[PDB]
Parts: C-alpha cells; structure tokens; sequence
C-alpha cells in the first residue's frame, strides 16, 4: 500500500483480506495477532499492543504477564493506553503502569488501510 507489504505474521503471509492489523512493524489478521491469555480482539480493546518474551499482549494482559506494581510512585507516566478499558473513560489518570512501550496497533479493517492485495471479482 502506502509501503512495502509486511505480511500476515499470524498465518501464511500474504493478506487478501479486509481485516487486516498493523503489529511489530508486520500485518495480523484480527484473529491472527489475537491475545496471549484472553485470546480477544486486541483491535476491540482499543488501540494498543505489548510485545514482550516474543508475545503478544494486550493491556490486562499485560498487567498479568508483566505487570510490575507502576502505581504511587508515578508522578507523570500517562497519556499511555489507547485502550477503551482502563483509559476509555476516565477513572484514575495516576499512571498506572502506563507504559508507553504499546502504540503498536495499526487498524483499518477494510481497503482504507493495506488490505488491498487486489480487487478481482470472481
Ligand atoms: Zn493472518
Ligand atoms: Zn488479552
């Protein structure tokens, strides 16, 4: 698309989808980069991945996997989270382990991103 294809790192490779996701510099189907634990729509949660230990992780996942206690001596620390489901509606703006090592998600589950290997009838 606007670059070089980065394939599909869930299944084969190449996407002649329309739900196609940006993760890790590649492409996800939606089912495809899923969770590490709930195995949700990491799309659905927001906008946000945690990649450690060669994972894939959402934000509670996250917190289970690798959720380092980040909450009281955080003075700054927020803005992270571009999930609906701890920073959707504002509950505690405190940082809690806002961790800023997400932003990895790209969606646009139809031709308006990189979904368009090429538009052929049958
Ligand atoms: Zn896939
Ligand atoms: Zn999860």
């Amino acid at each position: 698309g606007s670059l070089s294809w980065k394939r599909c790192a869930g299944c084969g490779g190449k996407i002649a989808d329309r739900f196609l996701l940006y993760a890790m510099d590649s492409y996800w189907h939606s089912r495809c980069l899923k969770c590490s634990s709930c195995q949700a729509q990491l799309g659905d949660i927001g906008t946000s991945s945690y990649t450690k230990s060669g994972m894939i992780l959402c934000r509670n996942d996250y917190i289970r996997l690798f959720g380092n206690s980040g909450a009281g001596g955080s003075g700054g620390h927020m803005g992270s989270g571009g999930d609906v489901m701890v920073v959707g509606e504002p509950t505690l703006m405190g940082g809690e382990f806002g961790d800023e090592d997400e932003r990895l998600i790209t969606r646009l589950e139809n031709t308006q991103f990189d979904a368009a290997n090429g538009i052929d009838d049958e």
